[PDB]
């Protein structure tokens, strides 16, 4: 009922939400009705940190509020590129498809996120190769047309079969084989950047869960995501229009992926959290034959089989846990003892852990022999056990920064005061000489099934000794737990 | 051996082994299926926060408050028995919660068994009950010089009050009367628990607590008052006990009585009360309980979780499907539609006894308006809540003892008006709020007017917007203008 | 070219290159060399901040709320040139504040030139004036779209409120009335000035603050109000309003007036009167002003700070050995002692003008206590301190003006009785406190005793520590007992 | 009046005092009594970072909040030693004694704190060595006999003459010259390793000022010093009893020190705050002549000579910037100008950064004659205007991890879980591979003085030759700023 210019005044109100990480956010009606549906909601019942909660009591954030966080903070992204930077032709259309991929991108979780296509899968069904991004881009598809969603999107200015197209390629890449990618041309390549980088991992699904995960692990962030976006600028780089770092903020990216790196080994790959994650994968497996999930025209799937029924998998969650734990049938007894092992805090015993030595990496081909060889150590020792590779857990963990061997700093541009349109590189050499010579590396943990005090001080003894055979790392504490062990390997001493 | 545990609020926090196999039970694990705020992760994202951690914490400061009075008054005895058992208090005080926490005693138990009185507190006397004798506990506590007969009973008086209808505790004596006032403080509500919840709820909810527990700690001292020795806060730190209570009222006003959150209480309540004939938890010696009979087995209690909402959410049952809807609506965001709000105007008060009464007489208003729809007393939801200081109609601050710089070992009172004109005048009210399940624009229009001309019938206050939402209603009352 | 700044209250910060141009002056860094909360420093060690940040945050603050209204509401026709302005005054609005800012026109100038009336924000102005024709603002303003006459006179308005005695404002027209609630807003006081020192007084002193600026912003629309666009809160945050002047008023009790925090400025502002008649600060055309008469000279008052107290502390001059001692003595911590604290009981209220008489009534009291000292109203200081909500005794929100979800072009009031019945009952009060600058064990006791006698003579409230300070007084006065 | 055991209970408050960083800590009488002289509360009227607030505006804090936190944090960690493990025979006079280390430790600090004996001193007076640390221990000589402190310390079981001794060798090491220690035997070593340690750079300083310096500059600290405590413990090494850490706390020891390097990056080596730094030093310098402050009987100081006499040296802080500024002495016109231009921000401009590439190290005896290489340096490009040595500064920077080229963590001993009474070390090649290859480096800094466009665009093409003709490294932004320069550097291609 007012008027400017001649013409009514339309006044649309957003949805306001209140975030502890990023405050109060505004919502596009058209995320709102992505959102409130049963394939959103589903992620309020997945953790962020799986079995991390175990260890870490504050970490019971579950993947609903993180998904919220990288929609807003692409959006920030996308609007404060455009803002200064008219000449990108960045419309509301361009922004609301990168916000729905932000909110979209975890989508395909399972049960404990990373346990689930991490540890689970690759267990239950070796034949198939799934990926959580997969399974985002199928569920999406499902959500949409569950829900009735084109006629929204169409409704604000989206081009539904384009868009669509568009966003699943933010979420997993390019979808099929030059600029590989149909959703959006190459002028508009910093628009894939934005929610999953393939290209050198800076985006906003980091700078969330960053922030996210050190307020409810106790620990505080050192990354300062608004510092960035306030930098960042587009610039030609090679016939693409790139997103480029001002070019004395190179220290904060080397930093940025120090954090990542001090995140995974202080929280995400504690060794407590990953066996937790390990006995949780244990029942499922021995779960697996007598679950059942109904899913689409009434079919039977299990656990491991859900992931190929969107209708089935949107039933999927954490609560997956709690049925076997609570459960009375008989045939659920195994699945259901370890649970209650859980419970008791009778867990695995954490025996160390060593590091290969020279360019020696562990090919994932042979982690399934690991076992065998550390029972078949002989320790000199004097012991009233002996250990078979049943009893022994070896967990072989792969931490990078991103890009394998590969330094991610040298896969980004940047920009200068005096010329912000012309894209640089800057070479580690440039930056500093206290940086990482290496990029990659391997830690393998071991473990013991059998808890008593006598099995432990064993397992020791052939752990100990498997780390000398193979010419590993000296653990940390050798020897103090091998004294009789270590004094045999001089490369030790 | 000892564990450190991180916890997000209070740092890295120390577990003597004892509280360790306390914790380490499934008596006690199962608060980490139970979320603090009930359906508030609903309209909070961040309130995903379970009773477990919050134990946890209640535990560590009850310790830390014991332990900081042992330290500058030795005179007081305190023995590390006495401060186990406060933290073993502390730590069990919430095992009697149910299924999203407060809706469950709040809500649904009084609606599922109107016959039965049941409190989340004495549910945790039976569950901790449960525990000990479920994980030979006793023994273990005898190993770190805890008496099991005295110190339960203790641990029991802490949580609940006393057991029985003068000095009305057993498990110590009135030289230690200060150790009841540490995690539920009955006398005032000055405990370690709301100082835990304001810091923990506050970090999820994304609003800021104003309230310093740590400075509270530095000035406490223990005084005897009437052959008691009970703690006292110094004198000047007065103004800050009101503040306690005055945020305390406004997390309630903000978040916990959240117009919205309440209603997803109410909804899922009823999802519940829908599948309470259906679903069976199985108890001791292989006996079959419902969720509303669970609260009578702690056996079968363990079970009984958050995880019922995704039972029913997912549950294939045709007899479920009702409860299974409503769930259904949550997720889609069909929610019972908020009409308004008012409150009673004199020292009217509405009584519990006729709240059941109330969406009558909002559907028999008769306002003078021309309305394309009729609707009826089960159209109506008509949520009444207590706002108040934690005693009703009293002042807690009345029932807090100080000592003076000059003389701390002398307990004094302090009176309202000797600190601040600018304080409450009263310390309990009445918000009353009305919602219509019927959701459409015409519905929503006639509800409207009826519950505006209901505030006119009653006298209640003008609602906010109701010269916006009733502008035919509102002129007849000149009370209102 | 603009330039980012890190605060540490509001993160990275973007300032245009004209805001670098008036913040890189003489007169705008001054602000470096002045502490915000004076005196509060020697009582809270994290209070080292300064004018300079705060002034910052303010321009900043002031920036955000008229752009999100302006993105909102392109109908407003908010331009750049306005979002300018309202920053400028937002940078500008604290250019004449003295050493140890409250202090200087709140206690020193009134003590050293009673003749005058002078304010900060008066000298904000001048100050705001002689920066401008100092450094050649006016060509960069205009380079920027400024219209430099009118917009001048605009941000002066914005600081100090309409410079002439219908619409009062020259600056801008009604259509822009909303401009004018920015910075400093003389209607009902929510401003972003408030917002800033919150958030930064907070972080600085170790308490917490509880009011969530940002979501005001989020909720705050502009609407018709009697032919002027003004802005609205949204009816359902009328609760955090009201807790928004709480929070001010907890600030001003636990930390801004501070016991100790007023008798340093009591003290600072002493030094500074001994050392007034010798100090000698060089203004315009070579003349020589006081430490009181710099303010007639924006020149002088430039090199007015936090400066002059250690010049005294440093002096040897035998002329300044007086103001030097008193300075010694808040180093060596001998300052003077507190005594206690009451009120007035009635709708009683003490007049500024009978302030200087207060010393003396207390001195004239006769305590029936055999003492060894006799004090006279020199040994006593009464400090007077007026707490309200802003508005002496109003409530500000009944000039704040609302609009709700179904009519969010409708301006609307809210009542007190239409909110809750555990708001405060009246807005203003008096704190009034005693000191004595005789410090030993015997002057101490006698002038507690004074006091005393003193609230029983005056019906004042009962100081809180009454009966243990003085048992032979309080027993006389029954509407004490 | 009330009694227990048949003895009169005494109460003796403490004073409590909040601090923004801390929290509600308690100071014991005896601390406070130092605390209220005029030589301790000097430290108000001198900020942390000295110039660094005029580059954050958050840092206008001051040396003496800083001092309270590190003899709280100082107190803090040697209770909890002696609560842990009473067989130390920790006494409460060697808390005092501990804790009155950790509040004077910063007493000789001078105006703008590391710009006055770090760049001004040596400027102002060649022959002298003068550190702040020395000044401590001056200025708390001073502090006790003005003030009549013995009487009190004895009042409270300390034993003066040795204990004023060790507070002495706490703040600046061994006084003298086995054991070169007097106040504390061998047994109790650990006490030394509190408050400044000058074995590893582990001690409460450091925690105190990355949790302060972070509140007031925007950043975010990533250290929990609170977990450290936690797991410290004393161990027997080489007949000492020193404090060691928990061996899997290595990787968070690691992290300390890169925190710290982060810190000296982002804010207090700031290419800007250093340039102010040096403004004000060269303000002082032409002031020193012309600036009088009275010591003892009256005697007369300048600047450079208040270091000689702690009752001058009391009244040298950061008000000599405003006594300068506010002077109108045409003597002291030229230091008043410097400080003008500041104010204006007509500030020195930066011209860039580059490394030395070898093992090459630029001598400090070297430093001086720097600005006259990059003068000299002949660029093939045509510029308008020819530069002098005196129109450039060159600003070293020596960046590493405390203790020059060496790790500090092959200076910590550690102890392991099953055995925490024994004392282990960790070597590097045991943690990670992503860890620093090298622990020390030297930044190069070039300014300006001549700020117009034409001297600034010269300035650059003098650096980068410099850069090349040295083999320095290329500087980051090379290819813009100099890009006739950069190509005929092939090692730069
Ligand atoms: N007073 C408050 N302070 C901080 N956060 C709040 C407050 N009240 C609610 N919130 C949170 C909860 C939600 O995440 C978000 C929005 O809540 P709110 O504004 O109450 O939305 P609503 O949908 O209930 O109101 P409406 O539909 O009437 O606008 O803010
Ligand atoms: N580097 C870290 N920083 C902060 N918190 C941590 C870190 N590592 C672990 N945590 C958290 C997780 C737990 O809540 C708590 C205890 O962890 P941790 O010290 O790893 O115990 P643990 O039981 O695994 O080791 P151990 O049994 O060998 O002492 O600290
Ligand atoms: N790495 C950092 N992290 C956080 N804050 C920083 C960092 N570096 C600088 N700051 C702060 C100091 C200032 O308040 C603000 C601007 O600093 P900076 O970006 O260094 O500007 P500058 O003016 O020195 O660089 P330039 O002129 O080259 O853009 O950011
Ligand atoms: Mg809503
Ligand atoms: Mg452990
Ligand atoms: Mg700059
Ligand atoms: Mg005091």
């Amino acid at each position: 009922n007012l008027y400017f210019q001649g013409s009514q005044i339309h006044v649309d109100t957003m949805k306001v939400i209140n975030d502890p990480i990023h405050g109060h956010i505004e919502l596009h009606p058209l995320l709102v009705r992505i959102i409130d549906t049963p394939q959103f909601q589903r992620l309020r019942y997945i953790k962020q940190l799986g079995g991390g909660y175990y260890v870490f009591p504050g970490a019971s954030h579950n993947r609903f509020e993180h998904s919220l966080g990288v929609g807003y903070l692409a959006g920030c992204l996308v609007h404060a590129l455009g803002e200064k930077q008219p000449e990108l032709q960045i419309s509301e259309r361009d922004v609301l498809c990168v916000q729905i991929a932000g909110l979209c991108h975890d989508l395909g979780h399972g049960p404990f996120s990373h346990m689930f296509d991490g540890r689970f899968i690759p267990l239950a069904r070796p034949e198939v190769k799934w990926t959580h991004e997969q399974g985002s881009v199928m569920m999406f598809e499902h959500l949409i047309n569950s829900n009735g969603i084109k006629p929204v999107m169409e409704q604000y200015g989206l081009i539904p079969e384009e868009d669509i197209y568009f966003i699943k390629e933010q979420i997993v890449g390019p979808l099929e084989s030059l600029w590989p990618y149909k959703g959006r041309p190459e002028n508009k390549s910093f628009l894939y950047e934005i929610v999953s980088n393939k290209r050198n991992g800076i985006d906003v699904d980091k700078w969330d869960y960053f922030a996210r995960d050190c307020h409810h692990l106790g620990i505080q962030n050192n990354f300062d995501y608004k510092r960035f976006i306030k930098f960042a600028r587009v610039c030609e780089v090679d016939n693409e229009l790139r997103i480029c770092a001002r070019d004395k903020e190179v220290g904060n990216l080397y930093d940025m992926f120090h954090t990542r790196n001090s995140l995974h080994r202080r929280a995400y790959q504690h060794k407590v959290g990953n066996i937790i994650d390990t006995m949780i994968t244990d029942a499922f497996l021995k779960a697996d034959d007598y679950i059942e999930i109904t899913g689409a025209g009434g079919k039977k799937y299990r656990i491991s089989t859900a992931i190929d029924d969107m209708e089935a998998y949107t039933k999927l969650t954490d609560n997956i846990f709690l049925e076997i734990l609570y459960s009375t049938d008989p045939k659920l007894k195994d699945a259901r003892e370890i649970l209650k092992q859980i419970e008791y805090r009778n867990l695995f015993k954490y025996v160390g852990e060593t590091q290969p030595t020279g360019q020696i990496k562990i090919k994932r081909e042979d982690y399934e022999s690991l076992p065998k060889e550390v029972a078949s150590a002989k320790p000199k020792v004097l012991l009233d056990v002996k250990l078979k590779a049943e009893d022994f857990i070896v967990d072989v963990i792969n931490m990078d920064y991103g890009m394998q061997e590969k330094n991610p700093i040298d896969h980004v541009s940047f920009y200068c005061k005096t010329a912000p349109n012309r894209a640089i590189r800057i070479t580690k050499n440039q930056v500093s000489q206290l940086l990482p010579e290496k990029f990659a590396e391997q830690l393998i943990r071991v473990y013991c099934k059998k808890v008593d005090r006598k099995s432990l001080y064993a397992a020791r003894q052939y752990f100990v000794q498997w780390c000398a055979d193979r010419n590993f790392t000296k653990p940390q504490d050798g020897d103090v737990i091998a004294p009789l062990i270590t004094p045999q390997k001089k490369e030790w001493n």
